[PDB]
């Protein structure tokens, strides 16, 4: 079998990947690294919590949550950004010019969830490249599905990319996991190769 | 004995359960949820800081932690709302009406605090649920010991409560663990079924 | 060998210690717990995106990291406070009155940072302890390296420190490892027996 002290090995192990953000993956859309929202080129932001505004009130502190919130590592419920319908996009400004080779989405998970059900969740996303910053044709770097009975945090590999490089790049949700009203993101992760 | 692969199985399992806000149930008490502190209805709230505001000065950036700061996930040493005094109040509307089954309060580790000692922790205290929304007879779900040798996250599971739903809920310390001056909260969650 | 029980038991104890601010000591210097810079007496902050800031723009929202920046426990990337060159300083007014023991650095995870390197992560540094609250002269408490091969967090040991108590303390970035440009701080703490 395995030693205690091999057990101990592994732990460190796993927890010192644990707080590499989790995967251990650099993220070029992480907003605290640089990277920002072209808000100009997001969908319209919806507000999930207009029923508890308009019973309630508005909080002297509230505001809605932005596109800029899925380039936030806060991914606690609620701290999503929300669009109207299974339809949305947003555009992302990397940090740096990158080869992309990855993205990650992630979900607050199931067990945080009332009845265990997250329908907002995506489902089928494609990823675009913008070569020129200019709404232009993006052109496709892969098109992937958020498994909602996966693991909360999801990453995906794009099947043999270019070698060219971006700093603009698109989350295009194609569909949701079946909620009538809206569609809301957590987080949204770009991986690659810099210079 | 176990194998190495067993061994990765359980740490996985683990590190997937303590990333599910380490505990694994929703709370409905939680801020960013759509929970929020009645204001109205909470014990006056005491400057746990006024000894260092008072020899120093008073920062240009700092403020008095506010009761929503029980409703939020920052839990880090001062990151908790004090009121005077080991007897005090908070009433939180919650995110949704729900069946309320649990609590969770938590208080920092006695590892992060001055001399492994954690006074101001509350100890005694009791959870009424509110039928209507007026500061009315509140009815008693239960009554509980936050224990100050146990671990830093404490649940509380009622003992047979009613299938009755609640929407807004107080927290009630009735004693501290000896602190003669205030008593402070770090985070207070609420547990149930919705609808 | 060890039993699927035992196997849990460490899983557990090492999980509790995670959550104990990494490493399970209390910090003095934590903005939170009532710590703060002195900025009249750090070194002047310098803005490591400029070349982002010039070419796409200034944000509504964007600010600059201060020096408090070094008392935050965020140290995703990008939350580190720079300046400029490879030597500088911050000095931090304690929470409480200690006998210091110990000081942590961290920086940011090889992981996590673009092609596997933290050039300006700090290598050399030293701490002093200043008695009286004026610009005087500080008293060395040790010197010490943080090794960018070694884990993102590292303890500092004083070795054979007085019985002397202090409220202030500096710490001196001498040397960085290679940034021409700048150095950056993530995370500075010190810890000790207070009163
Ligand atoms: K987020
Ligand atoms: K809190
Ligand atoms: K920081």
């Amino acid at each position: 079998g395995v030693t205690e002290e091999q057990v101990h090995h592994i732990v460190k192990q796993a927890l010192q990947r644990y707080s590499e953000d989790r995967i251990g993956l650099a993220d070029y859309a992480l907003e605290s690294g640089g990277a920002s929202v072209i808000s100009t080129r997001c969908s319209e932001t919806y507000e999930t919590k207009t029923a508890l505004l308009s019973l309630f009130g508005i909080p002297l502190w509230y505001h809605s949550q932005s596109p800029r919130v899925i380039l936030q590592p806060d991914v606690h419920p609620g701290n999503c950004w929300a669009f109207q319908g299974p339809q949305g996009f947003a555009v992302v400004r990397l940090s740096a010019r990158i080869r992309p080779t990855a993205v990650t989405l992630e979900h607050v998970p199931k067990a945080l969830s009332p009845n265990s059900t997250i329908s907002s969740a995506p489902k089928d996303f494609a990823i675009f490249g913008f070569d020129e910053d200019l709404q232009q044709e993006g052109t496709l770097l892969g098109k992937f599905t958020y498994d909602q009975d996966g693991e909360p945090i999801q990453t995906f590999h794009f099947q043999a990319p270019t070698m060219a490089t971006y700093q603009v790049v698109e989350l295009r949700i194609l569909t949701n996991w079946g909620h009538p009203e809206y569609t809301c993101i957590y987080r949204f992760r770009v991986h690659g190769e810099p210079a």
